[PDB]
């Protein structure tokens, strides 16, 4: 089961007000949250419900997925505020993300210097080095998984598979569960290995949306197509306009042999060694 601890919130403590999508688990909602940040009698939050009908069995699944953030402390991961495990819906409550998601904002954009190129790219390296220290990989990083704050920081978060606007970047691969295939490294599509290396080939196509400002990656072919492609060893073109040093990073992150590929703490140090 759950054994609810000191992370749960009293229901009544918290607002909600519109909807910000479809999760995994259900609706997630934007809203208000009384007595959860010290010094702050009210806190702007984004809530993650369960459906009604979700079973037992989910529920739990659900908030077992959410107490794995209750040991994070890093300010490029988007942080736990709260548990309601005590009466429908089950909810957890987030820091809000006033901008949403990376895609949605790259694709706002449509002439990024290197300077607030590379500056992303830093801060979401930051939340991926510390979730991998960690021992959490992440599975599906991609600019529609990284958040935007007011003040344009980015962040790493995770809405799921199941948003309609993101429809395309998802492929049911022979029938079975969602992928997010354009994102996969190699050895995820192949064999399903998943590691930090995995999510440093990811970065790398994270790399090539902020410099596209998310374009779908391999326009023009088809899911089966990506497969192939990548596992073949073919890479993304580098993006019109790239500057050298995003489209070397990029290089790097796409090195067919994991082993080859920078950790996170190895990107930071690179793009603190430009600055
Ligand atoms: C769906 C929901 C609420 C959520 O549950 N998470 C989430 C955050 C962190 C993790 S985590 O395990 O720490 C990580 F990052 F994967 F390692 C998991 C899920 C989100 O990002 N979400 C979107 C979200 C959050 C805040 N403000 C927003 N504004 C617009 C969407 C939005
Ligand atoms: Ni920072
Ligand atoms: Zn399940």
């Amino acid at each position: 089961v759950y054994v609810p601890d000191e992370w749960e919130v009293a229901r009544e403590k918290i607002t909600m007000s519109r909807e910000l999508g479809q999760g995994s688990f259900g609706m997630v909602y934007e809203g208000v949250a009384k007595g959860v940040v010290k010094d702050e009698p009210e806190t702007r939050v984004a809530i993650k419900t369960v459906n009604e009908a979700a079973s037992m069995r989910e529920r739990i699944e659900f908030l077992n997925e959410a107490s794995v953030m209750k040991e994070f402390n890093c300010h490029h991961v988007v942080r736990l505020l709260g548990v309601v495990s005590q009466g429908q819906p089950t909810l957890v409550i987030m820091e809000l993300m006033t901008r949403g998601d990376l895609k949605s904002y790259l694709r706002s954009l449509r002439p990024p210097s290197l300077s607030k190129m590379i500056q992303m790219a830093g801060e979401i390296a930051d939340g991926m080095a510390y979730l991998n220290a960690n021992k959490f990989v992440h599975r599906d990083l991609a600019a529609r998984n990284c958040m935007v704050a007011e003040d344009f920081t980015v962040k790493i978060g995770d809405f799921g598979m199941t948003r309609d606007i993101y429809e395309t970047d998802y492929y049911r691969k022979g029938g079975k569960g969602l992928l997010p295939v354009r994102w996969m490294s190699p050895e995820s599509l192949k064999d399903g290995v998943f590691t930090t290396y995995s999510d440093v080939w990811s970065f790398g196509v994270v790399l090539w949306e902020i410099a596209t400002l998310a374009e779908q990656p391999y326009q023009g072919l088809s899911n089966e197509q990506v497969l192939r492609f990548v596992m073949e060893g073919g890479l993304l073109d580098k993006p019109d306009n790239c500057p050298d040093m995003l489209f070397e990073l990029m290089r790097m992150c796409w090195q067919y042999n994991p082993k080859m590929r920078p950790s996170f703490l190895e990107i930071i140090s690179s793009i603190k060694e430009e600055m």
